[PDB]
């Protein structure tokens, strides 16, 4: 066994019974064990880590030392042989518009994350990993295989540092090293109000008694908001452009500037939060402060869980996801609502998704102005060209009038990822998510692919026709097990999203099973979710039923011309009905006849 639970980060454990509403940080939610669920803590590991010394270490440290009986391949020679491409002409998804990835990167955001380990203050060490690529410690470098473009007008390696785990930051021994979970693992809209009460108080208006978010006082979009901006210096929104010094936005996720669709979304977000506390005051103006933000922050998390698990599940999943996710049956208390590590690496399909341009549309969803579509690697940190660029509408008739990339076998993920990604405190757009992702497998100790197909009860080829046959793809197979030598040590990022898709669905089986599981873990194991008898009253229940994303966008945004389906492919102006004809949320159900 292990000592029953290492907790020298988490202390406070103090739970109001009473409550009626989620914690910031998660705690509370389980009555048995509280601390189920709750941002700081560790994540779930399903299986064993798989470490090098089977305690910390990934594997990839020690060039001697192998993994079943072979050497590695590098993270960034897996990604130029495997993962890129050239031609992004017929990459694009027919069925998905893009706005399917984009609530993919704001769901995964709200349920997890594992930030990077902080211990250089006042420190040279972030730039003696880059500099000269040097591993030690935390550092981790992603080093360049032999015919790398990237190591001629680079260097050596591209810098990569290892996640945060529980307990000393640093030092540890002898259990093995677990990643922490930033964040709580409830759909919870953490990722709009915070997931601790340092940022949380921050995020809100105190000064009014009227429970609003707190919003940008410099710029605004037609009369409509913007997030704060977040004043923390160095910026790296301001860093991607020096002239138009815009810094990035403040919101409850730490993330939220990374691309300016995500930004864009978050946008939408916290617009939906201050017009529900507005009608609330209207309804119930006896209702104070807290009531309004509490009740608008309760109805704000239960709009993304119908949005996530009847709209957005099913097209992931879909023939795989009665199997996984059967309709609810209730809170069970028995349930671990705990993201488990491997998930934070099954979601990432979502970066095949990621389509090379993004771009702006006008009413008539033509192109917005000269330079209306760019590419996305310009779009990274940039906040700019939302507040000095027309705000968001253009950007969110992009989002329902263009495609998400569809998954290719040959063409995974597109070069303005694969080469072009800026990470803060590192100057260039030339960075590898795709080597980074693979890092993180390693660095988080990964089972490797046949040990999660043994966990889903699927099959573990040990061939190369094996692998052909699973894959239904003689190159692909042929190339994994030139570089891997054996499916088993083949990294489940690479190897999930190597299956070819399930009917009806955006992701293979061995995906549909590890996204499958952890979604119905995390609807079944909330005591506060939408549906629980209880959480909402009958009426209220009656009218949540009816939200859509189309409806978010008519209620936060002077656009008036929606799908009904903003999922799906739509074609402008066919696809498109006026607001009008909407379903809208009415509030009614939410008076409070306290006399
Ligand atoms: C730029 C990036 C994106 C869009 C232009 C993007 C998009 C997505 C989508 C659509 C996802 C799911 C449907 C998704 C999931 C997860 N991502 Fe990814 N993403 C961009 C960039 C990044 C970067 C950089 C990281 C950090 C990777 C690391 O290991 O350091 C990243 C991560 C993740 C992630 C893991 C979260 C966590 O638990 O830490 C997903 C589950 N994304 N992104
Ligand atoms: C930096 O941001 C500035 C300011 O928004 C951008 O400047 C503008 O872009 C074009 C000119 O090419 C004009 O439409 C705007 O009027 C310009 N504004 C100003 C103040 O010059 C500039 O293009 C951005 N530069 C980079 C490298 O991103
Ligand atoms: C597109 O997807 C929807 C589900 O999101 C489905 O009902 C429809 O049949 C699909 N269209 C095609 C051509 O497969
Ligand atoms: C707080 O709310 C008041 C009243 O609506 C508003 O005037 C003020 O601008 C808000 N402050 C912030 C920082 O959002
Ligand atoms: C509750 O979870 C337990 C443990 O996973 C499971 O055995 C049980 O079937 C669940 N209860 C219900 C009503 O589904
Ligand atoms: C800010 C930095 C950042 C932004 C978006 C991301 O997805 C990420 O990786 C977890 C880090
Ligand atoms: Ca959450």
């Amino acid at each position: 066994s292990w000592e029953v639970g290492c907790g020298a980060p988490v202390p406070l454990v103090k739970c109001d019974e009473n409550s009626p509403y989620r914690t910031i940080t998660g705690d509370c939610n389980n009555r048995r064990s509280p601390a189920l669920g709750a941002a700081n803590r560790a994540l779930a590991r399903w299986l064993p880590a798989e470490y090098e010394d089977g305690l910390a270490l990934p594997f990839g440290w020690t060039q001697r030392k192998t993994r079943n009986g072979f050497r590695v391949p590098l993270a960034r020679e897996v990604s130029n042989k495997i993962v890129g491409y050239l031609d992004e002409e017929g990459v694009l998804d027919q069925n998905r518009s893009l706005l399917f990835m984009q609530w993919g990167q704001i769901v995964d955001h709200d349920l997890d994350f594992a930030p990077e380990t902080e211990l250089g203050s006042n420190e040279h060490s972030k730039t003696q990993c880059e500099e000269y690529c040097i591993q030690g410690d935390n550092c981790f470098p992603i080093m360049f295989p032999k015919n790398d473009p990237k190591l001629k007008t680079q260097g050596k390696c591209m810098p990569f540092f290892r996640a945060g785990f529980v307990c000393p930051t640093p030092p540890y021994q002898s259990l093995a090293r677990e990643q922490i979970n930033a964040v709580t693992s409830f759909l919870d809209a953490s990722l709009v109000y915070g997931s601790e009460p340092s940022l949380a108080s921050r995020l809100r208006n105190l000064s009014s008694p009227l429970g609003l978010m707190a919003v940008n006082q410099e710029a605004w979009d037609h009369g409509l908001a913007y997030l704060p901006f977040n004043n923390k210096k160095p910026s790296p929104c301001e860093f991607i452009n020096t002239t138009a010094r815009v810094p990035c936005f403040l919101a409850g996720d730490f993330r939220a500037s990374e691309q300016i669709l995500l930004a864009t979304a978050h946008t939408l977000l916290l617009r939906e939060h201050n017009r529900l506390a507005r009608e609330l005051k209207k309804l119930n103006p006896h209702w104070n402060g807290e009531k309004l933000y509490q009740e608008a922050r309760k109805i704000l998390g239960a709009f993304i869980q119908i949005i996530t698990f009847r709209d957005y599940l099913p097209i992931v999943l879909g023939s795989e996801m009665q199997k996984w996710i059967p309709p609810y049956q209730g809170y069970n208390n028995s349930v671990d609502p705990r993201i488990s590590n491997v998930f934070t690496f099954a979601f990432r399909f979502g970066h095949m998704e990621v389509p090379s341009t993004v771009s702006r549309l006008d009413e008539n969803y033509q192109p917005w102005g000269p330079e209306a579509e760019l590419p996305l690697h310009t779009l990274f940190f940039n906040t700019w060209r939302i507040i000095k660029d027309g705000g968001i509408d253009p950007l969110v008739r992009g989002l329902l009038a263009k495609k998400s990339k569809l998954m290719n076998q040959d063409k995974m993920v597109t070069s303005e990822l694969r080469n072009k990604l800026f990470q803060p405190t590192h100057k260039i757009h030339g960075f590898d998510l795709a080597a980074i992702n693979l890092q993180r497998c390693r660095d988080h100790g990964m089972p490797g692919y046949n040990s999660w197909r043994g966990f889903c009860g699927l099959s573990q080829p040990k061939t190369l026709k094996g692998l052909q046959t699973v894959l239904k793809n003689k190159i692909l197979a042929k190339k994994l097990m030139d570089l891997y030598k054996t499916p088993d040590n083949i990294d489940i990022w690479i190897g999930g999203n190597a299956e070819p898709m399930v009917e009806r669905g955006r992701v293979g089986p061995l995906l549909a099973c590890l996204l499958g599981r952890q979604f119905q873990q995390i609807r079944d194991g909330d005591r506060f979710w939408w549906e629980n008898p209880g959480v909402f009253t009958e009426k209220q229940r009656d009218s949540l039923q009816k939200v859509s994303f189309s409806r978010l966008i008519c209620d936060n945004t002077h656009i008036t011309k929606v799908p009904l389906h903003a999922f799906q492919a739509n074609n402008y102006p066919h696809d498109f009905v006026d607001c009008s004809t909407v379903d809208k949320l009415d509030l009614s159900p939410w008076a409070s006849r306290e006399n």
